[PDB]
């Protein structure tokens, strides 16, 4: 049927627009190809945790993966599952796999909440044709209080073991120099406290995250979604996924749309018509979208930059092996605090993560998620053949990252005479991974597929709202980026347009 608009997607790009779009008296109707993760299985809880992962832990895979880092720890916790409509995606590339969340709320439900504002001499060198002003004066606070950022107790944290991971690692890097910040996150800390204090049920403290928290994380089914809701203008469909788009004859646009149930069967496929459409599908999903329309015909006025721009945000992971006198616990809450910036927008910039690992038993590793500043891109390209975009990317395209992490933690290993592991990612000996992405950015670039609010090139209502209007780097962990960006167009659009 008809409805006035329709957004793909409940991400955050999706969210904001339903929300705004609702509160501006537009009917609404959200299509998210995963579930809404409300209710309890076979242990009681919503999601499976890391060191229990089950069918819910995986989109459509035929057995449990460990959370990368960790195999040598969680292999042993793998098991055979059935392909089911789970939480966490790993999409596979010929040269890179890139994890997304797959739900109502999309990578919301499994990211590591870490809110995060770029450098706005960085902002103003990637989107030179966004005015700054606005989006540090207006947008940036407008996502921070939306989103429920909030900021960890330093008392609690100097003290509690749940964070000796990473004052190990502070103390590692202030012998090289390198200072560390504190990262603004969207889970409560202070349920956290309460977590540690055995007050409330744990899931940070549980060895929660990446599959899900049963408890703490304001996910955006919390925050932008439940508001959407209630705007009374905004319905969500699930299990829902978008297959093609045209533009109607008549005007306006029209989808097809697959439901299906979740061991994937095909229940029905319907049209789907509407006057406004916004894509918020994600950097893959978006952009396969468009890229299938215009090599397919069906949107054959899209333009040559459909697909192009695509980086992994500069994402490397590694480990340093510490010394036996600095153990980082058996007890790393799941949710990060701390991170090490040490970037300054040249080439060498890194901004890292000072990740924990779930193992539940001492190791001696600290683990890191780099940041970096490498302008190698990729292309999405449609395959006619299996009705796949296809991402062109190789995996000598991230040596540039691979070098600034390593440049950064060669300080760190010389100033404290440690070196790296070299056995986390495989039997090969290997340092650094960089055939992953958490924090997939581009292919729909603001200003080069879309006008500077995301309008699609070539077509009149027709919007992208999500990480693929990002050109391949933002310097920090992007949620907070998409949602302020994605502010700023939804009001422009809504005022201008419809
Ligand atoms: C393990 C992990 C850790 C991360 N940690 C952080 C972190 O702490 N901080 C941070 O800033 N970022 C983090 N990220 C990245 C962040 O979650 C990501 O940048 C955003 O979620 C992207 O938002 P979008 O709205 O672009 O997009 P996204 O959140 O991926 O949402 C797209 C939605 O569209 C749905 N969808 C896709 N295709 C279709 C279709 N054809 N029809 C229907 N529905 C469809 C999809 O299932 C999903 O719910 C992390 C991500 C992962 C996977």
């Amino acid at each position: 049927g008809y409805v006035p608009a329709v957004v793909i997607g409940t991400g955050y790009g999706a969210a904001v627009s339903a929300l705004r779009l609702g509160e501006a008296g537009v009917q609404t109707l959200m299509l998210e190809m995963g579930q809404l993760w409300n209710q309890p299985g076979p242990d009681g809880n919503i999601f499976c945790g890391m060191l229990n992962p089950d069918k819910r832990s995986s989109w459509f895979k035929n057995r449990t993966e460990a959370p990368l880092g960790s195999f040598l720890w969680l292999d042993v916790v793998n098991r055979n599952i059935d392909p089911y409509a789970g939480v966490l995606d790993r999409v596979n590339y010929d040269q890179m796999s890139v994890y997304v969340g797959r739900g109502v709320g999309g990578g919301s439900l499994v990211n590591g909440g870490m809110a995060v504002e770029p450098k706005r001499s960085y902002f103003e060198e990637i989107l030179p044709r966004v005015d700054s002003s606005e989006m540090y004066d207006r947008y940036f606070p407008r996502a921070n209080s939306m989103l429920r950022v909030n900021h960890i107790d330093t008392k609690w944290f100097e003290d509690t073991e749940w964070y000796k991971f990473a004052r190990v690692s502070r103390e590692q890097a202030g012998k090289a120099g390198l200072g560390t910040v504190f990262v603004p996150n969207v889970y409560d800390f202070g349920y956290m406290q309460r977590e540690a204090a055995g007050e409330v049920p744990k899931s940070a403290l549980a060895t929660e995250v990446i599959y899900g928290n049963n408890h703490g994380k304001q996910s955006l089914d919390k925050t932008y979604l439940a508001a959407a809701l209630g705007t009374g203008k905004v319905t969500i469909q699930t299990l829902h996924q978008v297959k093609t788009i045209r533009q109607t004859k008549d005007g306006g646009y029209a989808l097809t749309v697959e439901q299906k149930d979740t061991d994937g069967k095909l229940l029905a496929t319907k049209e789907i018509s509407c006057r406004y459409l916004f894509l918020g599908a994600g950097s893959l999903g978006s952009t396969e979208l468009l890229v299938r329309a215009r090599d397919t015909g069906t949107l054959p006025n899209l333009n040559s930059e459909v697909g192009a721009g695509w980086g992994p945000n500069g994402n490397i992971m590694t480990a340093r092996a510490n010394h036996m006198w600095n153990p980082t616990g058996a007890h790393q809450s799941s949710i990060p605090a701390l991170g090490i910036d040490a970037w300054d927008n040249s080439d060498s910039s890194v901004f890292a993560q000072i990740a924990p690992m779930p193992a539940g038993l001492e190791t001696w590793v600290s683990l890191y998620l780099a940041i970096t500043k490498n302008p190698q891109r990729g292309t999405f390209v449609y395959d006619a053949a299996t009705d796949r975009a296809k991402l062109n990317w190789t995996r000598d395209q991230n040596a540039p990252a691979v070098n600034a992490a390593k440049a950064l933690f060669d300080r760190i290993n010389k100033a404290n005479g440690t070196i790296y592991r070299y056995d986390l990612f495989g039997t090969q000996l290997k340092a650094f991974a960089d055939d992953f992405c958490y924090q997939p950015l581009g292919g729909c670039v603001l200003g080069k597929a879309t006008d500077d609010y995301g309008r699609v090139a070539g077509y009149k209502n027709l919007y992208v709202t999500d990480g693929s209007l990002i050109p391949g780097s933002v310097g920090v962990n992007p949620f907070v980026t998409i949602t302020a960006l994605a502010e700023r167009n939804v009001e422009r659009i809504i005022k201008q347009d419809v």
